[PDB]
């Protein structure tokens, strides 16, 4: 109730990888000597934050970075934004005409990361709106024409809210384009029936991403990939 | 030369942490989305001596993704197995897309063929048996730049990997993808030394230490490394 915390939560300090050596291995060796100045900033001013926890880590945002070049993507909707650090990935990754929508409830960890998008000359591409996510998926429902569908939406709000924003999704990306849902396998606990002692929240999103992953993978809509890569990332492409 | 599969020590190994959170991806997520004739593959090639190089299957979703989300039309593989990687590329390929596999041991090929040719792909395959290097250095003489490839799968003689790189960021187009198997090398790449490797393992971890900070260094590609399978570093060649 009223009073002040992120060790009421208890996978904060879990990984999905065999030993904590072999992930700083990948983000020395392989991320941060090809991590964008401005991305470096704003990563090392969110690992002072309380909710660090929840930062999308260096590996996976390259991997984020790789995605989007490869697919040629030009407009895409970024839900969850936190500090910023995959948008700005994003944002630096996507041409220089790319468009970006950022959707998140608390513009005030945006404007952490904002002045390294701004350093980073990107904020052009990106229209931020500070608001729950699935109102504004279900308005550009009913605004949206098929000449604007997206081409890569990247899912890390509400971790107990994927289905809905799949559901959305689904019609918001364009035929071909990629819906990517971070941390489906929720730090190894999804990986039982029942698990024990997590604080509430991190149990409903424990159960929400075991019905997710087996949704997904059922879903005829779309192909997926499930990657254990940062906290499992899982690709869907839409088939129709 | 004087001095076998069962003589490595990594092969159980995991970079994951546990088996239970690997057997839950491949139950969860890879297995309901494999094709029929790629479980026949994998199921034959499972109780191959050589089981242990075989490509898992959450990582032939991942290669199948990359396919399909970057286009790709025209592919080489480098080292082919019994073709499991091969046939998830073929699968994903359009219906005139084209693949050109190179393998030294066409036996291994033959056992993976008839699931290939009953997945109605085999037309796309020209398989090479072959070295690498001496194709790749023939395609090197006769590439014009309209065929370039939009994709490379390496995953033969881990040795080797900086010379097939050479070749590639050469054969493959500018925007086009270079995919290198094993970077991680079940984990042992991440310390200096690592005891109790079989000789070419220890042979492999250190060609991988190298080749990792290479990559890492090289201004003709962008890079991602990925944590899936045992590791997968995707190149990007940018000139
Ligand atoms: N219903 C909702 N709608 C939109 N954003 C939400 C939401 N519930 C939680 N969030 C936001 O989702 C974010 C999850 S953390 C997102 C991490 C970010 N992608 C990174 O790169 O590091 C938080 O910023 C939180 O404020
Ligand atoms: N110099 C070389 N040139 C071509 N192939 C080679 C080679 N050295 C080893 N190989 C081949 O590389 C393969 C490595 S295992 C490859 C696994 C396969 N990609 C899969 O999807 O499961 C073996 O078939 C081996 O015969
Ligand atoms: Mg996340
Ligand atoms: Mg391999």
């Amino acid at each position: 109730g009223p009073g002040m915390s992120i060790d009421d939560y208890s996978l904060v300090h879990k990984n999905i990888l065999h030993s904590e050596d072999l992930l700083k291995y990948i983000l020395e060796t392989s991320a941060y000597p090809r991590e964008h100045e401005q991305l470096k900033g704003l990563r090392e001013v969110t690992e002072k934050h309380e909710w660090s926890s929840a930062l999308v880590p260096a590996d996976e945002g390259l991997f984020l970075s790789m995605l989007l070049k490869l697919m040629n993507a030009k407009r895409t909707i970024e839900i969850g934004v936190y500090t910023g650090y995959s948008l700005l990935t994003t944002a630096l990754a996507l041409p220089e005409d790319g468009k970006i929508t950022a959707i998140d409830v608390n513009k005030s960890y945006y404007e952490i990361g904002l002045p390294f998008i701004q350093k980073a000359g990107v904020e052009h591409k990106i229209n931020f709106i500070e608001s729950e996510a699935l109102p504004v998926l279900d308005q550009m429902l009913e605004e949206m024409k098929e000449e604007d569908l997206y081409d890569y939406a990247f899912v890390d709000a509400d971790k107990s809210n994927y289905a809905n924003y799949h559901e959305r999704l689904v019609k918001l990306v364009r035929i071909g384009g990629a819906i990517l849902y971070d941390n489906t396998l929720w730090y190894g606990s999804v990986a039982y029936p029942e698990y024990p002692g997590l604080h509430p929240e991190e149990e409903v999103a424990r159960l929400s991403f075991r019905n997710l992953n087996t949704f997904l993978a059922a879903d005829p809509r779309v192909e997926i990939s499930q990657v254990s890569i940062g906290d499992g990332v899982t690709i869907c492409r839409r088939l129709y």
